[PDB]
């Protein structure tokens, strides 16, 4: 059975359309990306933060989203010479909009009755609310795929997404499955950069190389009771945001930009590598997927910090970095349909297994 | 011939309704429990009724608040039948509707299926609602399939009432597609001003409207609301009669006695459902009355008197009780997921055609 998987991660750069075939392996048989309109990115992240009327915004919000998600899907199915009826059905995340595990919540919106309405093919989705529901942090969710790909007997090996926020796989032999949200990725680099000058993002990282760390700022940053825990954990735009940087930036006489840059890349190389070799202090590989694997300067960072380990893009492993978040969810699409279970215990802290997401049938 | 639960809430926050039936060749009602809405809850439900700030997290706690209710729920009929809930196909939830915007194409039930799934163990069928929006449907009423298949006659022009919070019909003429409506308010501005006033929940037996005289003038100025003109699908909410809206055509006429507006209240949804059932259904011949407005039993004689030509009775006159309709109906609606049959009905919402309702949230 083919499946289509559709993620629209916490960066807001655009939507991600994959579609797989699940049999013994998971092959990926297509890709399609959509940018995101900045209206449309500007009004989610309007919903990321505690404001009026979210009930009113949030609904019209996500018609917008779904409309383009299914766009997107209509043009991946057109490029791939598709009917809808080839496809069995669509995994989708949805998009965050707040995310709470500490009160027991975590709010993805994306109507799937009406991408379902839209698409003609079934949706399953709402996959991180059953976690939560069993006392889980709902996040992250791409382990148990991780392990579908990645699971070696003879290599320990780490599975790392960079996105807005970074997240760990870690598959050691003969051991549960465990990880967690390591902290900030890409989202305070490209928070800064356009606070700044304006920019989507520090392409490969060069404004960031320009500048020189400043140790009184990082040892700042690094001292966040968030970096200090272990086990399960998840973050996001409510803990790591530019309110909470300039906080910081506050305690001290004002700083070169590109050195505040330099900073929030050697938080992010700095929490990722202390906090994988402090779960798995025996890592040999490092799996990097999501946007940040091109980041040319963070990549190079985190070979430095994790000298023990052979630190490379899964572009080697023959799955494309971009499209890995996309490939998770069209997998979660099937292990719904053949009830397996979707989490992790001993990554999300739920009480077991459990099957995630919800139909809605076409 | 497997069973499924129902949950429902409906506008009137009165409390929560669970039900069992069996749905073998037909449907049967095995059993019901009520719950009363905590004080704390229903406030904290309302509120989330009128925009407001913090509404994503208000919600969401809210709702890890009323699924808990709903499970402890189902978990005392359960008990109370001596059933496992291994014994339940399925639970179909409406959720709570905490807002209804059918002119902006959504609607917002609360009800965290996956919560409610996790604390029950049983499998849930819930978000029925919004498919139908999605097909450019009011996305209600959704009970006048199960309606139909309740009480379709075919030699008889039937129309199935709920009179709830508001007011909606079901209109089975032989021979004909099912259409459908709702009709106005039911309960609710009746509940919301004998509260206003003296702070009783509602207006038993319709005694106090009773004791009132309705004001001619008021009435009118009521009726005249674009909503009651309207025709074919159409769909409502506290969105649009509330109780500033009953304020604003108050500042109409002089400072009326209480009693005199909830008599002109009472006149108000007898006249509505009164008008927009006849001129949907001329024919009618019978009116079945569901929903707790059943028991309001000056506004009962008030719809008979203007429906002389209909025999008006409640549902318990045709061996489904009044209170448990809507229960009844999501509990179908769980059915007809599961069969992959149709649930909406496309002449009472204005939708494309039939759609498959709700979504499926495995134990
Ligand atoms: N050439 C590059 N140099 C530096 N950073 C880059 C480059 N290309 C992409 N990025 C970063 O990668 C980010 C987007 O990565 P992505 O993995 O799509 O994030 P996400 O949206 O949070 N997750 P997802 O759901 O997988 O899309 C951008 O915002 C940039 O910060
Ligand atoms: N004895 C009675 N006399 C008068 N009114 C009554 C009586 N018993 C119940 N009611 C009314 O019935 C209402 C509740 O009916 P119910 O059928 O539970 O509505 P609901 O389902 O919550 N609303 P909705 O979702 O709009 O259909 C109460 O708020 C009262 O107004
Ligand atoms: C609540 C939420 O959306 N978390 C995201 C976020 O983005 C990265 C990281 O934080 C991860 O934990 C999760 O996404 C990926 C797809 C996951 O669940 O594995
Ligand atoms: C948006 C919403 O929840 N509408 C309710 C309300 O309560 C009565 C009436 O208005 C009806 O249209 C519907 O409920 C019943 C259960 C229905 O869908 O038939």
């Amino acid at each position: 059975p083919r499946y289509l998987g559709l993620m629209s991660g916490t960066s807001l750069d655009g939507m991600d359309i994959v579609l797989i075939e699940q049999g013994d392996r998971t092959t990926l048989l297509a890709s399609h990306y959509l940018p995101m309109p900045a209206g449309l990115r500007e009004d989610i992240l309007a919903l990321c933060v505690p404001g009026p009327d979210e009930i009113a915004r949030a609904a019209e919000v996500e018609q917008r989203w779904v409309a383009l998600a299914a766009q997107g899907v209509r043009e991946l199915l057109l490029q791939q010479q598709m009917s809808p009826d080839e496809v069995r059905a669509i995994g989708s995340h949805g998009q965050t909009i707040r995310h709470e595990p500490a009160r027991h919540f975590t709010v993805q919106i994306g109507n799937p009755a009406l991408l379902a309405e839209l698409t003609g093919i079934d949706v399953v989705a709402d996959f991180r609310r059953r976690d939560v529901a069993a006392g889980g942090q709902g996040a992250p969710l791409v382990p148990a795929f991780h392990q579908a790909l990645f699971g070696d007997d003879d290599t320990s090996r780490a599975v790392l997404n960079i996105g807005g926020f970074s997240n760990v796989s870690l598959l050691s032999p003969g051991k549960p499955v465990r990880g967690f949200d390591c902290g900030p990725g890409n989202v305070l680099m490209d928070a800064w950069i356009h606070h700044q000058r304006g920019e989507h993002f520090d392409r490969d990282g060069a404004w960031a190389a320009s500048g020189q760390v400043n140790h009184a700022l990082l040892a700042s940053l690094l001292a966040d009771e968030f970096f200090a825990a272990r086990g399960p954990k998840s973050t996001g735009r409510e803990r790591f945001n530019l309110p909470w940087l300039q906080e910081h930036l506050a305690r001290h006489p004002a700083l070169p930009a590109a050195d505040i840059q330099a900073t929030l890349l050697e938080l992010s190389a700095r929490s990722i590598s202390e906090s994988l070799l402090d779960a798995q202090p025996d890592c040999e590989e490092v799996l990097v997927c999501g946007g940040g694997a091109f980041n040319t300067a963070l990549m190079k960072r985190l070979a430095m910090l994790m000298p023990e380990a052979r630190v490379a893009s899964t572009d080697e492993y023959g799955i494309p970095p971009a499209w890995m978040e996309g490939m998770a969810f069209a997998w979660l699409a099937h292990r719904f349909l053949e009830r397996l279970p979707g989490n992790c215990p001993d990554v999300t802290g739920a009480l077991g297994p459990r099957t995630l997401g919800a139909l809605y049938p076409a």
